């Protein structure tokens, strides 16, 4: 557990300062992805352990390896029940963080279909909180993908107007914009959506290539109300993204629209 910790602490997602914890010029340092196999190693060795699972959990969600994340928290949850059944220990608000964690995998996990329970999940925990972000982020996308954009928006400005910082929201609260009809706002809130990504990490282009094909999906939605020119902006932006994704269908699609 000592190692785990410590090489949480160490670990670059973490926000405590490694140097001045303990305060060619390589400096003796401890490798990031070393910091992964020493919480798989040593978890293992854990195994019953409540921290152990908590904190593998949020680094495993940290990097979006949500598929890895569902099972340590599903035992995360059942060592709490069982640890409280004899011991007598009350951790609240460690189960309420392992049930958001498994709220958010099951946002994200497969597409659809348990949305429905991280729903009632995300809800569950709100009652306490009320001013959650990152519930009020996931239930934002679960009406997103509803097409129950009303609440979708209300909630993702409320999100957003907490951290400009995350582009995710931005977009997914432009896209909630354009349906709802304010395109505009919409359309000039993706532009920055685009330009802010500046990477190239294969889990960044193609979300560049989504936010470029929603940005002529709106840009056609503003064709939607006799002007014949912004439709040609939209194909622009779809040839864009097949020429950068290039496995990207919805912008064949759109193009073939």
């Amino acid at each position: 557990l000592a190692m785990i910790l410590y090489s949480w602490l160490s670990s670059k997602l973490s926000k405590y300062d490694i140097k001045s914890l303990e305060s060619d010029d390589i400096e003796i340092g401890l490798l990031e992805e070393e910091v992964v196999t020493v919480l798989t190693e040593n978890i293992v060795k854990c195994k019953n352990n409540i921290l152990a699972h908590r904190i593998l959990c949020q680094y495993y969600l940290l990097t979006k390896e949500y598929e890895a994340a569902l099972p340590y928290i599903k035992n995360g949850i059942s060592l709490i029940a069982y640890n409280i059944k004899d011991l007598g220990v009350h951790l609240p608000l460690t189960k309420r963080e392992f049930s958001l964690d498994l709220a958010t995998v099951y946002t994200y996990v497969d597409a659809p279909k348990d949305h429905n329970a991280a729903l009632k999940l995300y809800d569950n925990i709100l009652s306490g909180d009320f001013s959650n972000i990152q519930a009020k982020m996931g239930k934002g996308i679960i009406f997103i993908e509803r097409k129950n954009w009303k609440d979708a928006m209300t909630l993702l400005t409320q999100v957003h107007e907490q951290s400009p910082n995350n582009l995710e929201v931005l977009s997914e609260l432009s896209w909630s914009k354009a349906h709802m009809g304010y395109m505009d706002e919409a359309l000039a809130g993706l532009d920055t959506v685009i330009k802010g990504i500046k990477g190239m990490d294969l889990r960044s282009i193609d979300f560049r290539a989504l936010n470029l094909w929603r940005q002529a999906k709106v840009y056609i939605m503003k064709h939607a109300s006799a002007k014949q020119e912004n439709v040609k902006c939209a194909f622009k932006l779809l040839i864009q993204s097949i020429k950068i994704l290039d496995t990207f269908a919805p912008g064949f699609s759109t193009l073939g629209d």
